[PDB]
């Protein structure tokens, strides 16, 4: 036996709290964790202790560290085949990523509505609070490869597979309301300008050079999404900490035949929150995995991701009610105007066992809806829906790509198609085709109703030419990006120039950066001059006097849309870093613990080595990491208990990272000598908002500090900062 | 749109003679036939009845005629998701067919020893007599594509996949005991001479042609494989009436680490039968489909195909006591020299389901052994080893071919290759390698032993110099062809001429014909004289002189190598026609029939037209076919009972049935005034061996008739159908 | 048009330093720069200033901004072929990446030999200092995707392809002069234990994490290649300062037939340069394309990379 | 897609035009055209918008689709007139 004699290499199988064991994969981490989609996945699980090493043909193996060869120094021989089939099968273990969002996390769990839909959708899914569906979700970035970096400034996707009981229906969303383009046409155009550039493949996971602002600045229709990009909206903190959209109007059918406008929100329970840009490039280096481990160690903590699902609905006749078009993906439908009526609760609570199996195999697709939903005639959504059945015959390999395990279908699947690579089902139907009389026409037809029927389309209205137009109510290109600019906090505002102001440092060429200025100043003139003082550009006096454009149906903002405005902080499945010494002050360690513990905040404990370091009464603290080892980067807020603070006053690391956190506007907590580091982040005696101070880590101290965790980041330290080498 | 009510559309789950029901799936057919890998396939056996008709995301659909449009004669829509579904899987159905073999049938069955084997192997299969092992075979021809007709002249294809406890086992074998060529480098040669040639793509499934006859007169050691080629052996009746062997020397290994040399053979137990040329060339376009269908329909009415597996064994100091190289697939191991020994019996019980997914898809490969078994140095063998797995990464899609259903071991797999396209394993063990710690090494590697244990090769000694060389000791070419020409009846000889005539008059070059009379001068000069007089070609007085090669270890003949000298017929399972008047004798076929049924021997009724016939005593005779809808090609014999005579007398069809039969050397029995039809062939009053006649069919009239089918064919005719013009 | 007036679009083609221009595809940037390979491309270069935008069937676009749609708010009708092929070649752009080195960057360039090696090799690229060979070279990593970052801490691949007059001779080392493993039949395990592990998919670009080490630890036949990588050799400044090395012994063959046992070199003649571990690792951040970029504009500046 | 294997079946030679074209399309498995633009997308500016659409005109014009009258519901239905 390899494994040691104190079984200290098999991980808990129970909720552990992010770095106490390590990770495993989801059906041995939580064996107890069912639904009925992971059930059904039982039938392809292959498990591995007692078995026999073999080949693919079942033979076992004797030796599997040689290759067969004439004498111990000769040749390797041809009739080696144990050797060719398991280097075969390495030499084709890749498939083609997909074409965007290649770079993904993800993870089962289930929903459930609050109550029966039944007077607006017809879908069985939301017809029973009862009623619970199996899902699939990834989340995942745009631009980057499948080994790009996960806290890119970059939208990200949001994808819902829902296994129910009249079929697939794939939610496939991102965390931004709208898109950059209005014509499917033009995908491949913008998506070749954000991507690596075709000469040198440069840069990854990056909008910020010069194609993609080429781009931007011929092609007005793209500010919006602009906007949101520039926004810290482009660089959450988590995937449980950001909000999905479906993007389209779709409809929801009732079984009258009533077509309602709906469209698709995600509500984040854990709250909004994103990094700031600093922090979030730095993080691509320190972990460019980030997002994908918080993922799944939240999971394995218990800190199971939940969503809200809610719709904004639009009745038929109410198609032109608004000052944009409603099928124009490229505005968004303020909330202000048409509130987000919550309908049900949707918990990720199990990892998959095999990432390339179960995540990077999953084809998610928007043109999979069942009974109760319909289409629209968005022109980008029109697109889409040719765009996701056909990139999976080279992706996945052919047209049984449903066949996968994860993409199967739980509802009963028959039809007459057959063959193609890669066939599983085994079809005993006499017919291939219909109408038959040789099986009695079986599988049969279902006529459209109430539940249970066939699918049939909205009858909708088609009127006009044959035409390659865009819609004239398509044309207004600023007023969107005005409303959300307005309804954005002051920070926010400041981080949103700062994210232009950088991305155009680095366009090479400098009259692109002036393009694009000249579109700033037709959405606001505030924005526009601060970005061109950042880019040593001067407006003219014709931009100066650009009319800004108008509000959008009265409103002059719209609170929903700001990340911060008003606060929705939650602080469970949060981490802090407590900074160690070599004689910790143990009551103080207690004290912050025990509250952290009781409100769901996770600790990782630093020093400036491994192993252990033993406080002041004798206790033995393990060590997590190192300062450079974990960097604050990685963390919510930092806390340094008392002790002997002299072992790391000089220690450079210790140092930085105070500093670091504090840059990046970290809540930081000093307790008795501890306070000696209020020097290395220039501190004034009296103290700041944002740095908790006390003799001791009590009576108020945690409270203070989990205050300022529920409030994210410290907002009014901004004009500090700059004074910080860091 | 529905089925007969009175249930005729579906074929009873009984066995039924052909022609009696619709043919089905095997599943259907025959639902309690069953092995342990036909149960394993249920997990993905598609049933239909009562089931709504679905896309394959699981989505009913209401209407299966229409594409969605605006308005009933407008365009076709983009979001017509079910139409492009089910136009994209049936776009992407084909795969690409096998490179060589590509045209074959299978089924599945079983087998199991007559005795235990451990002596000579410890092979898990063969260990026990009441072990069974299911086996699923492909029976194919070589050149042509999977469209091409069946009963071509073509060397045959026998491959068997045995499902063992210790792994597959795939035994690839031939109709015939060599292959053309002595090492697989020169295989794409031989291969792209043999099939349609580059330009035109000309000819299908024919050896007939410039190119195959340049090659054979440049490589004479292509003579051995092409006088089998030529003789009755390319043309056979049915798979279940040709011989199987192994074509290379492999080695058995027994518990105790002996090596024997073997070389295997399978025993057709329904005996050896072929073809006559003219028949078989007409049959090709009669009916392409012939022995596919001979096969399925054998097995749908019990006629189950039996073979038994035999093995040629040599010691391992035997190797060089031959005047042939053990490991030159161009030479035989003639049965006098060493005998068959009988080993076990394997039973084709079913036929698939789906033809696409289970034949279609199955991989078969030589290197497919398992412990106790092995290679030997054989050239041809050693390369083949490479090209079985390497094909399938195209053919079948990727590395995961093994996973395909009818591919999957019964035996457990585990190892740690991982992904590959449309991966269905998940593995959930926390290692992808090994040595691991993290789970204890599962799974293992497993010591060699005595049964249960590693794959371990047999340590050959290899002793010489990196080399492109052929063994001085394969260089002879003519004495296996001349042993098996000199094995043949003086009937079979005449059939070898006859098809070396007709393929070389095919060839267009005549230098090339000369060159390939030239070879055959070489083999046997009466041979060779026989083709040059049908070519028009005078031997020189040089080729007259070449002395006749050596005798094989002092045999001039082995009757084993010929299909007919030694009897072996067995009736069961052939089939006669039955040419039917308006008023046919009930007594007549009474007798017929009730003889044929007491020897298994089935029967087809045939008329002018389709639809009914009734008897002289009330009797109603349902009619198979037309007279031209199913030609004497496809029975083995004719009667006609008495009756109303000159209904048939005077139809040319009918007339010309006989003749054709006659032509082809079929029994022929003629009952009361069906004898007037003995005018058509032209025999005399007396009668003729091969035409059995009386006042009625009766005990004695059968039992004749019977005598002439368990022969087969009626030789002594030959003289008399030159004249015949049919 | 949309070009800016002054021509401020497009790089002038002469050596400039890095950062002075933006940067352009090779043939544009460096239009008479040649060599026989570079050459034997032109029948499949394809231009574009002055040309129509077409389908790939040839068939020139009207409208490159819309779908066709029954009516300008209507539904996209599948018979818009235009949008069709566009968005399918769009659909199947990617292909599988490599199963290892899938991250790395190329150039062409030549090899010339010093002296005949006749004496010691009948290989016709070596026959005398007047054969020029053309090359195209790919430096890579090992571990990461093909969109990880270019300073992580990995070996370095190092491929040369050599079109000789006698065929193509490929080259294929890396830049330490050994391996981690000794029979190839473990390389797929070897290569698992340092990938990303299987259930969750991390880390990528990186050999930190429980599985390289299990295995490492377990085949102490990987100490000395761990020992290079843990060294700054895992870390190069710039593929212009690095070493490369055939990893095998190989034979030359002389027109005699006398073999000599060879193992393969390649000396920068810019010297040996590595980073230090936190820059090297900051670096993936703030610029993950650093190793891509520089050999670029290396080139693009005439510091074109040479090796001995 | 699978038959020609990729959407680059257009560089098989036999299906080539003998007409130019030129455009923004990339990459795909058996890539055979090597695009030297420094442009991918458009509308750019960074080679002046080439390759260009062309306005529909009587010779060497961009396709333009006839502009038939469409009227009528969204519907899975044979219409009467073929029956
Ligand atoms: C609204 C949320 C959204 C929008 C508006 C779009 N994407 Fe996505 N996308 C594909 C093509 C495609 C097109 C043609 C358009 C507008 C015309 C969009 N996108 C905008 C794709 C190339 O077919 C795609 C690549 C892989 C795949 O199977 O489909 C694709 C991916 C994708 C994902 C990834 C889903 C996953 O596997 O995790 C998500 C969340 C989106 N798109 C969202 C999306
Ligand atoms: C010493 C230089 C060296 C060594 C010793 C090895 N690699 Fe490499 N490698 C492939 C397989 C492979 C095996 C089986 C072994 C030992 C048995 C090595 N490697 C060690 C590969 C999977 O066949 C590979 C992947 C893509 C491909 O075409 O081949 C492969 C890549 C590779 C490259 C990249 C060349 C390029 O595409 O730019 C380099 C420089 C090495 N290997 C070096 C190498
Ligand atoms: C080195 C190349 C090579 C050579 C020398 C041989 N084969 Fe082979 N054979 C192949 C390479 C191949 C193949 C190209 O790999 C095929 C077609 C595709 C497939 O899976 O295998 C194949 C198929 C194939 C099949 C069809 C199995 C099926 O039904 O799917 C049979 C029966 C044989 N072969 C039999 C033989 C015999 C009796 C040989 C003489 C001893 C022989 N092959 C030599
Ligand atoms: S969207
Ligand atoms: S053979
Ligand atoms: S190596």
């Amino acid at each position: 036996s390899l494994a040691p004699e104190d079984g200290s290499h098999r991980p808990a199988a129970e909720p552990t709290p992010p770095g106490a064991q390590p990770t495993a994969p989801g059906s041995l981490k939580a064996p107890d964790t069912r639904n009925e989609k992971l059930n059904s996945l039982e039938d392809v699980r292959k498990g591995s202790e007692n078995y026999a090493l073999t080949t693919n043909q079942g033979v076992r193996i004797a030796d599997d560290q040689n290759s067969l060869r004439a004498g111990s120094r000769g040749p390797t021989l041809l009739e080696d085949f144990i050797l060719r089939e398991k280097i075969t099968h390495f030499d084709h273990e890749r498939i083609p990523e997909r074409i965007v969002h290649a770079r993904g996390s993800a993870a089962h769990g289930y929903f459930q509505p609050y109550k029966s839909l039944s007077d607006i959708t017809k879908a069985d899914f939301l017809s029973d609070p009862n009623k619970i569906t199996p899902v699939f979700v990834r989340f995942s970035t745009v631009q980057g490869g499948a080994g790009s970096a996960d806290t890119v400034r970059d939208i990200r996707g949001f994808a819902t597979k829902f296994y129910t009981e009249e079929g697939i229906f794939d939610l496939v969303g991102n965390n931004t309301p709208i898109f950059f383009i209005q014509d499917a046409h033009k995908f491949p155009d913008f998506v070749h300008a954000v991507k690596p550039e075709p000469h040198w493949a440069i840069p990854q996971g990056q909008s910020a050079h010069d194609t993609f602002w080429d781009y931007v600045s011929l092609q007005p229709e793209t500010l919006h999404n602009v906007m949101w990009a520039m926004s810290d909206r482009g660089i959450p903190r988590s995937y449980r900490t950001m909000e999905g959209f479906g993007c389209h109007t779709f409809r929801l059918i009732n079984a009258e035949g009533k077509a309602t406008f709906v469209r698709f929100h995600w509500k984040p329970l854990a709250g909004k929150a994103s990094l700031v840009w600093d922090e979030a490039q730095k993080l691509t280096g320190r972990d460019p995995d980030f997002h994908r481990r918080e993922l799944w160690e939240a999971i394995e903590a218990g800190d199971f991701p939940e969503y809200e699902l809610g719709f904004q609905l639009i009745p038929e006749e109410d198609e032109f009610k608004f000052d944009f078009d409603l099928l124009d993906p490229t505005k968004l439908i303020p909330e202000e105007l048409v509130p987000v009526q919550r309908v049900g609760k949707m918990v990720l609570n199990r990892n998959p066992d095999n990432f390339f199996a179960e995540n990077e195999q999953a084809a998610f697709h928007p043109g999979h809806i069942v009974p109760g939903l319909d289409f629209t005639n968005d022109p980008l959504l029109q697109g889409r829906l040719f765009s996701y059945t056909d990139t999976q015959i080279s992706r996945l390999g052919g047209p049984n790509f449903h066949e996968i395990p994860i993409n199967r279908p739980t509802a009963p699947y028959h039809n007459f198609q057959r063959d193609g690579m890669h066939r599983m089902g085994i079809d005993t139907n006499p017919a291939n085709y219909e109408p038959n009389s040789i099986n009695d026409n079986w599988p049969r037809e279902t006529p459209p109703g109430p539940k249970r029927g066939g699918f049939e389309s909205y009858q909708e209205r088609v009127e006009g030419n044959k035409v390659r137009e865009r819609s004239p109510s398509f044309g207004e290109y600023y007023s969107h990006p005005r409303l959300f600019w307005l309804s954005q906090t002051p920070f926010e505002q400041r981080h949103i120039v700062d994210g232009f102001s950088f991305e155009l440092s680095k366009v090479v060429r400098p009259y692109i950066r002036e393009r694009v200025v000249d579109q700033l100043a037709h959405i606001d003139l505030t924005l526009a001059q601060a970005v061109a003082k950042n880019l040593g550009i001067e407006l003219t006096d014709d931009q100066l006097n650009i009319t800004p454009p108008p509000d959008v149906n009265g409103l002059k903002k719209d609170p929903s849309l700001s990340l911060y405005a008003i606060p929705d902080g939650d602080v469970k499945g949060r981490v802090v870093a407590i900074l160690l010494n070599d004689e910790v002050r143990s009551a103080d360690l207690l004290a912050i613990l025990k509250a952290l513990k009781a409100k769901g905040v996770h600790a990782k404990l630093l020093y400036s080595r491994m192993g252990e370091v033993t406080a002041d009464d004798g206790t033995v603290l393990p060590i997590a990491a190192t300062f450079a080892g974990a960097p604050s980067l990685t963390v919510d807020a930092v806390i340094v208990p008392a002790g002997n603070i002299a072992d790391i006053a000089d220690n450079g690391d210790a140092n930085y990272y105070l500093m670091e956190a504090y840059k990046h506007l970290k809540p930081i907590a000093l307790a008795g000598d501890a306070r000696k580091f209020k020097a290395t982040i220039k501190i004034a005696d009296q103290g700041e908002e944002g740095i908790v101070e006390a003799d001791s880590a009590d009576g108020s101290f945690m409270d203070e500090l989990l205050t300022l965790m529920a409030a994210h980041r410290v907002w009014s330290r901004i004009p500090k900062i700059d004074k910080i080498p860091a």
